[PDB]
């Protein structure tokens, strides 16, 4: 049902209706020689669309624009970016040629300016201490703490109980933790308690890369970051 990382050549960008106005998008980019999938969201908000997180990279990013005009023809009007790392952010110049307005929250934007990545324009305020939520749009910002970095948000759509956990949320079939040079392992998996607690009704959970869930991905990754500590 969901698109896997092999059904998907490199270049072009799927969408899958997660449920009524909420679909994710799912891209692939080959680096060091592997092939990576990679998911952001896209919500309905009444004749508009949101837009969270980039397609990983210009080229991705220029089909997905594509890709929503041709399936579902609402406009882009914003974009958050749920980190500060390039399959979050890669893409962003692209958005803002479209004319979509792009926002991070500061500590986003700083780090993409630290590592060279591409910026935002837009600073998303509180949002800097965990626990802290704000509403924008369709959906609900919510920054647990650090985890995979210390500035990841994840996403939550009330109208269609869809959790959006970003790179801080392992898929199932992810059994190690792979690159973590930006993470907080000892904060992790405080981190994701934070996200059970206040999103304790999510019907569906989706990744940062692969394939979406339940609640259960929660654990899952907290298992996977203890494991990682305890290397
Ligand atoms: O895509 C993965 N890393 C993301 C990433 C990598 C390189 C540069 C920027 C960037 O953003 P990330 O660290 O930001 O999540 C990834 C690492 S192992 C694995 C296994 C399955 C699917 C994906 C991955
Ligand atoms: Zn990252
Ligand atoms: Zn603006
Ligand atoms: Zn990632």
């Amino acid at each position: 049902e969901y698109p896997t990382v092999s059904e998907i050549p490199v270049g072009e960008v799927r969408l899958y209706q997660i449920a009524d106005g909420v679909w994710s998008h799912i891209a692939t980019q080959s680096f060091d020689g592997a092939v990576y999938p990679s998911n952001g969201l896209i919500v309905r908000d009444g004749d508009e669309l949101l837009l969270i997180d980039t397609a990983w990279g210009a080229k991705n990013t220029a089909a997905l624009l594509a890709e929503i005009e041709k399936q579902i023809g609402l406009p882009v009007t914003r974009a958050v970016s749920t980190h500060f790392h390039d399959d979050r952010v890669g893409g962003v110049d692209v958005l803002r040629a479209a004319g979509v307005a792009t926002y991070a929250s500061p500590s986003t934007r700083r780090l993409a300016e630290v590592e060279g990545n591409e910026i935002p324009t837009h600073s998303l305020e509180g949002l800097s201490s965990s626990g802290d939520a704000v509403r924008f749009g369709p959906v609900e910002l919510f920054y647990p703490g650090a985890a995979h970095s210390t500035d990841n948000l994840v996403v939550y759509v009330p109208s269609a109980s869809v959790l959006y956990g970003g790179c801080a949320i392992y898929e199932l079939s992810r059994t190690s933790a792979g690159n973590v040079a930006d993470a907080d392992l000892a904060e992790w998996p405080t981190s994701i308690e934070r996200i059970q607690q206040h999103y304790p009704e999510a019907q569906f959970v989706i990744p940062g890369h692969g394939l979406p869930g339940g609640l259960d991905l929660l654990k899952h990754t907290t298992n996977v970051v203890k494991a990682h500590t305890n290397r």
